[PDB]
């Protein structure tokens, strides 16, 4: 058998598929990999064809995974997680500037409801507007017009670009907490195909792993619907986990944000785990220890339930209706 692998057109799809192919192809280097380019959501239509055997895996960034995917699919690798953070692009007249230091009333385009609640609060003095078209598109906008003075984006985005050197401002948590699974990539295949999951389970990274099953497993409580103001930040320092996450309303004034954490030790060794395991907030990592993947998930839970008791629900049924 030769391994299908199906990706989107889009410049950036492409990139992320390729890297992915370049991770499997240093760990399998006697098996051929072919690259299939294919045509609100754009996953069931590559979900389409992982499911009627055209492909066999197909890359995804993972904060575009829904929190529950259909039954039939699962995410069998969660890549070792790159930047997380959001970045700044400035206009050419503001280069060497902050989103502090721009002057009032400047323009920062974005079109992400989490990014323009949380900054519309921290950076009152500030329009934040939404910006139109893909990466390429919205650099053009900024450069050759003069309505934005910045636009909002992911790091991980321009990095894969290579665009390092058009980014002005990282911006910290304190700032902006990142999306849920931000930063990773995730592989989806067969739920029920064992040769496939076998191969892909080389790419789990068990850090980046247990991050994103709490990051998802928290966003699944709140079960807040898609496009609403939340975000998350992960750590692992001292054998503990820290989770902080946040919900805002559409336009920043309302907020709760809490952190807690849990001792789950990052695990080093590979083990042959149970084939009937279920799926873990739509990951299967049964090459991975489960019991630190459900001391994860736990956590997440348990950090949605105590924001939740503190009125999370009320904020996310604002921001859904207004949005
Ligand atoms: C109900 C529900 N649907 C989904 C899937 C889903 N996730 C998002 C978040 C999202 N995606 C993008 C575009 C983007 N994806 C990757 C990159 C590069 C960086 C990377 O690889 O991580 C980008 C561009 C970039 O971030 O710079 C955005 C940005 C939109 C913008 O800037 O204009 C976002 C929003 C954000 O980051 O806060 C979406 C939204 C797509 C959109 O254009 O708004 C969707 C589909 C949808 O909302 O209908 C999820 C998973 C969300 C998650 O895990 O983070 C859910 C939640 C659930 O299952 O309950």
């Amino acid at each position: 058998r030769v391994i299908r692998v199906g990706t989107r057109k889009s410049q950036l799809a492409r990139i992320q598929t390729d890297s992915v192919v370049a991770t499997l192809k240093a760990s399998y280097p006697g098996l051929q990999f072919e690259i299939i380019a294919m045509s609100s959501l754009f996953t069931k239509e590559l979900e389409h064809a992982l499911e009627k055997n055209e492909v066999d895996l197909v890359v995804h960034s993972l904060k575009d995974l829904p929190t529950v995917l259909p039954p039939g699919f699962t995410i069998g690798a969660i890549c070792k997680r790159e930047n997380p953070h959001d970045a700044v692009v400035f206009h050419p007249k503001f280069v060497g500037k902050t989103l502090e230091t721009l002057p009032e009333k400047s323009v920062v385009g974005t079109s992400s409801l989490r990014r323009a609640a949380q900054l519309q609060r921290k950076f009152p003095h500030l329009e934040f507007r939404s910006i139109r078209g893909n990466l390429n598109t919205r650099l053009r906008k900024l450069d050759e017009q003069q309505e934005f003075s910045a636009i909002i984006l992911a790091t991980a985005g321009l990095q894969r670009m290579g665009w390092h050197n058009r980014v002005g401002q990282i911006l910290h948590p304190e700032e902006c907490m990142y999306a849920v699974g931000q930063g990773a990539l995730g592989v989806e295949v067969r739920a029920k195909d064992q040769d496939i999951l076998d191969l892909v389970g080389v790419l789990h990274d068990p850090e980046t792993l247990l991050r994103c099953i709490a990051e998802r497993a928290f966003l699944r409580h709140l079960e807040g619907g898609c496009s609403v103001p939340v975000a998350v930040h992960t750590a692992m320092k001292d054998g503990q986990l820290y989770l902080t996450g946040g919900v805002w309303s559409l336009d920043g004034s309302d907020s709760i944000q809490e952190t807690m954490q849990a001792t789950i030790h990052v695990p080093a060794q590979h083990e042959d785990g149970p084939e009937d395991d279920p799926q873990l907030v739509g990951i299967t990592a049964r090459n991975i220890p489960r019991g630190p993947q459900l001391a994860a998930q736990n956590l997440g839970i348990s950090l949605a339930n105590l924001l939740l008791s503190k009125g999370a629900k009320n904020i996310l049924d604002v921001a859904r209706q207004l949005n």
